[PDB]
């Protein structure tokens, strides 16, 4: 449904276990390739893989 | 050095081992969004994940 606005950038704001989830489901489906953006919302930056 | 010719279609003649980790480096280069092609080239193409 993200598709449905050919959205290309995404502001996350999770806590430092949903983050690394929704990576995983982002790696999983392909949608971390140069093209699209990324802002992880947290105090803890380098806490995540 | 792929991307020089930029190569599409890629056939992989590996066993069942190099096989799981060309795919591992694959997408964590991020070369499986829509566009490239592949052939597991081997008799059990279900026993990789
Ligand atoms: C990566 O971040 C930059 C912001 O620093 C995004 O915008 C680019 O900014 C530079 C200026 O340093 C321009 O020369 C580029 O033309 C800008 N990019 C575009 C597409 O116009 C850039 O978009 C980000 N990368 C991605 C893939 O979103």
């Amino acid at each position: 449904d993200l598709e449905l606005k050919k959205e290309r950038r995404v502001i996350l704001d999770c806590e430092r276990d949903k983050v690394n989830d929704i990576v995983d489901q982002v790696i999983t489906i392909g949608k971390h390739v140069k093209g699209y953006h990324y802002i992880i919302a947290n105090l803890g930056f380098t806490d995540g893989d």
